[PDB]
């Protein structure tokens, strides 16, 4: 199964992008939004273009880095802080 994380425990980083999303940008990347189409199923199964992506800076790096926000069409959150090879679940009320 996905494990359940505390907004309020993630780095500052991804709180950052959840506000971001929720004021839909202007984001930093131009690959913000995009389709994630969930090819490993590791996310629930659902329909084209029912999950997007959103980079979470990483100060650490040169590049835009591995860690992301993952939106589903009902406003699911999803923390991967590895290129999507891991996922928790985002527990707003939290």
């Amino acid at each position: 199964a996905l494990a359940d994380v505390c907004r309020t425990k993630l780095p500052s980083q991804a709180q950052d992008t959840l506000a971001l999303i929720a004021k839909n940008g202007p984001y930093p990347y131009n690959r913000d939004g995009v389709v994630f189409e969930n090819r490993e199923s590791r996310l629930p199964k659902k329909g084209n273009g029912y999950y997007h992506e959103f980079t979470v800076v990483t100060p650490g790096s040169n590049d835009r880095g591995t860690r992301r926000v993952v939106t589903g069409g009902y406003g699911e959150q999803y923390w991967s802080p590895d290129h999507y090879a891991t996922f928790q679940e985002i527990d707003p009320r939290c």
